[PDB]
């Protein structure tokens, strides 16, 4: 199922999207992207609107 995760930090912008079949599918697919900045933030799961909230 297609999804859209958003990232926003104290003074850092962010915005992207990705598809996931399970709650872990997006967590395992993002674990490779998070390395880009090397952050340790968290991601929320909102199927009601199909959007994941993240704070860098």
């Amino acid at each position: 199922m297609t999804f859209k995760a958003i990232i926003n930090g104290k003074t850092l912008k962010g915005e992207t999207t990705t598809e996931a079949v399970d709650a872990a599918t997006a967590e395992k697919v993002f674990k490779q992207y998070f390395n880009d900045n090397g952050l340790d933030g968290e991601w929320t799961y909102d199927d009601a609107t199909k959007t994941f909230t993240v704070t860098e």
